[PDB]
């Protein structure tokens, strides 16, 4: 009652066998050499560990060619309303260079379908970003989350805003993004898409609801939300359309190299690419540890 599972994503094998592995070169320009599954299994890039699903990234071999080894997976299943809840004991550290994301994007060419980032960061940033990208027309009302809202306006070429920016709400959990949560042995994600908006939690380890995890979740009950994207400043149903969850972890390019320079990361080189090409021994803690992936529909 209220929501039911209809896709449970399972683990090891079984998990990557409902994902198609992008190998495209990147769309944000990174520093990434995304492969194949054969090729990614062959360099220990994905697999299980302990009951865990891993993905991670080359942090072994100096890099060449298109940039340093990683995987992007996109789900052959696509929804359009529905609760997506991520359980992680590990994500992609804060580890200056990368730009690690667990997303959803829609169905046709972007950003017309929509596109929900719900995990996502770069270099060494602390705190979880959380933004929606849409065609023209969408802007976020200030209220009803406890983030902080960074930009309203989710037009991804909206006029105030650097290009791309979306309309992002950032976590104020320190333990809501790579090392600090990490530290915790993570937590879990869950984001409601409905005809009304879309609306993101952060449950830290040890503090989820009854049942987050069980066949019946019911949002209605759960604490506010860490961020949500709601208001008559935009058409929630049609700006977004039926969307495949993705994982990857990219390397400098359109946002973690173009800010490279002012950050601390600054200091380990004059460049986030020379840093990614060199440094292998610095990206081990860029992988993704899933518990469950679990989807449901209303």
């Amino acid at each position: 009652e209220f929501y039911h599972l209809v896709d449970d994503y399972g683990r090891g094998n079984g998990f990557f066998d409902k994902f198609n592995f992008f190998t495209g070169d990147d769309p944000t320009h990174g520093y990434v050499d995304y492969v194949s599954r054969d090729v990614a299994a062959g360099a220990g890039l994905i697999g299980e560990r302990d009951g865990r699903t891993y993905m991670g990234v080359d942090f072994t071999n100096p890099a060449s060619g298109r940039g340093r080894r990683s995987v992007r997976l996109e789900s052959k299943n696509t929804y359009e309303h529905g609760l997506i809840v991520i359980d992680l004991a590990h994500m992609p550290g804060s580890v200056c260079g990368t730009w690690p994301a667990f997303w959803t994007l829609g169905t046709g060419d972007w950003p017309y379908g929509g596109e929900i980032d719900i995990i996502e960061g770069v270099n060494d940033n602390t705190f979880n970003h959380m933004v929606l990208h849409t065609s023209d027309g969408c802007t976020i009302d200030n209220d009803g989350f406890t983030g902080n809202l960074k930009t309203s306006n989710c037009y991804v070429y909206a006029p105030g805003q650097d290009a791309n920016a979306g309309c992002g709400i950032e976590a104020t959990d320190p333990n809501s993004y790579g090392k600090g949560f990490n530290s915790i042995g993570g937590g879990i994600y869950a984001t409601e898409i409905t005809p009304n908006g879309i609306s993101i939690w952060f449950f830290p380890r040890g503090s989820e609801p009854g049942d987050v995890l069980g066949d019946n979740p019911n949002p209605a009950n759960w604490d506010t939300p860490a961020a949500k994207f709601a208001g008559g400043g935009c058409d929630w149903e049609g700006k977004f359309n039926a969307q495949r969850l993705i994982f990857d972890v990219t390397f400098c390019g359109d946002w973690a190299g173009n800010v490279w320079g002012i950050g601390g990361c600054a200091s380990r080189a004059a460049n986030c690419v020379d840093f990614v090409r060199d440094n292998p021994s610095a990206f081990a803690e860029s992988y993704w540890l899933v518990n469950s992936l679990r989807v449901y529909a209303p």
